[PDB]
């Protein structure tokens, strides 16, 4: 049995039914503190943030592996921290904590490259290196894998982690993170509109795909344990852009749309994190690999925006 | 009005006095959840997991700065990492947001070389570096640095700390932690009794005695803000040694002194630190100075613990 937390998410959306199609339906239990139509598989109200709450669901459903989505991410987070600390650091505690107590065999927990900060090398940054974040996010995240690693090297828990960066999706909007402008922009290039980009125009950053993402998260939670040398905080990226790179790629299929800059405070989040990562870990120790580049997830998502949006 | 918790610990019992020294007895305030002599000075009891009882008395004692030393410290953490995360992670938190909400313009958090793990460098090792801790006390340390600075870059409150390597003392008894050795040992020596040590002979670390520990921690604490750019995580220490280089100093004093090694789980936690390391950065932002050598910390000590 599976339960995944924070299931209504942009990534939990998908993850749900990937899941589903992967170990059956009936051993998928998705859980968010909002629900949203799950498509048959089974969902509950579950708050992180309660333990009460995670013992007795893990209890009900002889739960024997977790994917902890549940969390405030970047943006949000500096919008209210202390909302921030209690979901992700306290509810990262509760369901380690939890899981230990109970017979939970895994836990895999979706890091980020937020647990980066500005003296982190900007090129192809591997996955031991400095990690000082600056955002309220990002410390609540460099502790859920420190966290991870010790009940794993402390009591025998196995916990799992690997880094995103920004994940590009079209079936669930992203709307808390500072990587969104990339779903964004395509909505506005299907309709031929003005984007507005928050981040900077030479804003470098690592993205993703998200059937690499689910793949990826679901490949490190089958990963053979003798080959898990470093655990928790895998890098992992496809590839690595900036708006204007973005921009002008998409025009090369839509001439008719166009953008301006307008940065806010997520540009200064976007300034403190590196530019491109060095996934070579997660390949050598669980075959982490990529089936999306550039071109096919922008010409794959202006196919299904532009279904979604009618065009 | 300066506010110091966990103050009848080893640090807390010297550091008190001290403050009261500089800035006036009616100046300080003692806290802690297990209260111990403070000569004269006023003491309150705070529970510092309790965010509550933080408010109230920093409302009640108009507290302008506080050095937070309250916590679970690397051995204690392991034998119960529950009580490690409750007091050290949540208690942390709630010193920085009940000192964020009210007038609090200085907080000092006494860091450790306990945030460092394998692959941090063992040499020299300088304040921007690797830091996967392995220990429930490390990780909430690290954490705990890291949400300084963000109070600081985020809310402004002057939150600065700094890195202490295994201190030396007389004042305080030793707690069975995993430097307490290197007081222990003392102990053991005036008495010409055999000691059993818990780390291994060549378990080199970093170390310093008190009187520049508490130098170093008012040093930062009377730095202008405006000169420090790491602000937190500052790299502090005298020297390195290892248990069978202490023994030996230790013996060219008292020859009679014997020892024996017998490692636990307190060595394994030893082995994931740095051997040295690099205070530069506290030197030139701060101007952090040892006055106390190996050789004078030795004669010292001996000299205090003969007469107990
Ligand atoms: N999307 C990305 O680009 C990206 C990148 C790196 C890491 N991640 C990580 O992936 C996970 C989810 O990402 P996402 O993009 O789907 O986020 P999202 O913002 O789309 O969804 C987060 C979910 O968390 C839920 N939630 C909030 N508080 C909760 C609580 N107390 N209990 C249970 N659920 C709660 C929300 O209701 C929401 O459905 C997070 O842990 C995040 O840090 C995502
Ligand atoms: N002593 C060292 O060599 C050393 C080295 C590096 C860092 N530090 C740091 O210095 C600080 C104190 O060190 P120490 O050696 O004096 O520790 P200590 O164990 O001697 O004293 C800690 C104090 O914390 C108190 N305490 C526990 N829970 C509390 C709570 N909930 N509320 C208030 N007080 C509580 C204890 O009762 C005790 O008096 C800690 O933050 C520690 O991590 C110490």
């Amino acid at each position: 049995m599976i339960l995944v937390t924070g299931s209504s998410g942009q990534i939990g959306t998908e993850l749900v039914p990937y899941l589903a199609e992967k170990y059956g339906k009936k051993n998928v239990i998705a859980s968010d503190i909002v629900q949203r139509d799950t498509g048959g598989i089974k969902f509950i109200t579950l708050d992180v943030s309660n333990r009460d709450e995670i013992d007795r669901a893990v209890e009900k459903y002889s739960i024997d592996a977790i994917f902890h989505l549940a969390g405030i991410l970047s943006a949000k987070g500096e919008k209210d921290p202390a909302l921030a600390y209690k979901v992700n650091m306290n509810g990262t505690y509760n369901i380690l904590e939890a899981a230990k107590q109970h017979r939970v065999e895994k836990v895999v927990i979706p890091s980020t490259i937020g647990v980066f900060g500005p003296e982190t090398p900007k090129n192809k940054v591997p996955s031991i290196t400095i990690t000082r974040p600056r955002t309220m996010y990002g410390v609540t995240k460099i502790a859920a894998e420190l966290l991870g690693q010790y009940y794993y090297e402390k009591f025998g828990l196995d916990v799992r982690s690997l880094r995103y960066p920004g994940i590009i999706s079209y079936k669930a909007e992203p709307t808390a993170g500072t990587t969104d402008y990339a779903v964004e922009i395509f909505y506005y290039a299907v309709k031929r509109e003005k984007y507005k980009c928050y981040l900077a125009p030479n804003r470098a950053l690592p993205m993703m795909y998200m059937p690499d993402a689910l793949k990826a998260l679901v490949d490190l939670y089958e990963a053979d344990r003798d080959k898990l040398v470093l655990r928790n905080g895998y890098n992992v990226t496809a590839y690595t852009f900036t708006p204007s790179e973005l921009y002008s790629k998409i025009k090369e299929r839509i001439p008719e749309f166009e953008i301006e800059y307008k940065e806010d405070f997520r540009d200064k989040i976007a300034a403190t994190w590196p530019e491109s990562l060095d996934s070579s870990e997660a390949s050598n120790e669980w075959g982490f690999s990529i089936e999306y580049d550039l071109d096919r997830t922008i010409d794959d998502m202006i196919d299904h925006i532009s279904e979604k949006l009618g065009i």
